[PDB]
């Protein structure tokens, strides 16, 4: 049951460093963060997906600082995801997109084509020109991704913990994300917990319905 | 397997007008609403589900002229939710959220739950004080909430259909947010699709894994 997924994820504080994804896992968690849905399909993303010892060290070097609370998290599990969002929205990557549904069969007819292209312009002009804020538009894309992502892992059976815990400034110097077109927002270490985790005994907290919710 | 269905889910074109969710789904789809994960646990968000006629009618309102091909996807769906970020991080729902953790037992002495206070107290002036953007920080807590969202939904056999496509300001009016300190930023119909939902059978389009993820 996915509620019960819901329920008992957890972030974890605390990963056993010898627990690694199967080579199946690993797949799969890629899948996860290719498939995620986004405003037109725009798909303002790259991933770094670091398994290595020295990736994984390359990474933790953002947990500087009051963040090194965070260092061994990056540290001792499997595989840990830097969820990174485009800096501008260029044509090439709108091209991209519409040629790769085109490629992929999603149209029928060419006014298929370019009714899909049509709208893909009406959002990324209006937050290109209108608004000035792509930025912000496709880090919120880049958001709904991670959201996607823990659930899917949770459901996976796999433990995981977002962290906004990190410089991104270091992290995109050490990975030369700037220079590539990327910046990055969040890490999301995944593996297995330890039995140290505190948090995975817990019990979750979240405000109550009444107060979150108007139904009409 | 959360891999088939982020594999098979699909933004639903066209809902079937007759088919409700059960109070069952309706108790669920309203779990996963609340206890998705945000950063420091901040909850930045409130949520309208609108399930009567009159209740959608008011949300379609927001899919006025330029927006208009989404109104019947608001109205013909079961339930709709609006996911509304709050506009401004106060000190009264940083207090609401660290005194709910610990009415749920989240903190072993009361040092514990001053630590935690401080800590989310850091982030949250780091938002509202230094960099001075706390209202994109919580907008896109509710993005992450809109992804764990619509895999859930999809994990649940039920189809919906994510929306940018509607005037926020129109929106934010009808149910006076901008008073209650919160702002729509994504309306989703949830329901069942209907044998006119073409986009049900056509295929998922995504670029290439060796464009989007890098391996370290
Ligand atoms: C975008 C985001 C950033 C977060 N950053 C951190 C972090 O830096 N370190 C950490 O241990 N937890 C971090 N958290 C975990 C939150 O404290 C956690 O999601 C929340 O308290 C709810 O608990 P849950 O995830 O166990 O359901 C983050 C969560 C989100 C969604
Ligand atoms: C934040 C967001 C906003 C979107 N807005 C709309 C919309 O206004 N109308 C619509 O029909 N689809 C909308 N979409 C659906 C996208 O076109 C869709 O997610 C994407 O093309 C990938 O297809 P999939 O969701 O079927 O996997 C939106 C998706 C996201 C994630």
């Amino acid at each position: 049951d996915i509620i019960s997924v819901a329920l008992k994820r957890h972030s974890t504080k605390a990963f056993d460093a010898s627990k690694k994804l199967t080579a199946e896992e690993a797949e799969k968690i890629k899948t996860l963060l290719q498939y995620s849905p986004s405003s037109t399909n725009s798909q303002p993303w790259h991933f770094i997906v670091a398994s290595t010892e020295e990736g994984k060290a390359r990474v933790a070097k953002s947990a500087a600082g009051t963040y090194v609370f965070n260092e061994r998290k990056m540290l001792d599990a499997s595989h840990v995801v830097v969820f990174c969002a485009k800096t501008a929205m260029d044509d090439a990557w709108l091209e991209r997109v519409v040629d790769q549904e085109e490629a992929d069969g999603r149209f029928n007819t060419p006014e298929a084509k370019a009714a899909n292209h049509k709208g893909r312009t009406y959002f990324a002009d209006m937050h290109r020109v209108d608004l000035k804020d792509d930025d912000q538009w496709m880090a919120k894309q880049v958001y709904l991704n991670v959201g996607n992502f823990l659930l899917g892992v949770g459901a996976m059976g796999l433990d995981a913990v977002p962290i906004e815990g990190f410089d991104a400034a270091i992290l995109d110097e050490e990975f030369g994300l700037k220079e590539k077109g990327f910046t990055s927002l969040v890490v999301v270490p995944v593996g297995h917990h330890s039995v140290e985790d505190f948090n995975a005994t817990l019990p979750k907290s979240r405000l109550p319905l009444s107060t979150i919710v108007t139904e009409c």
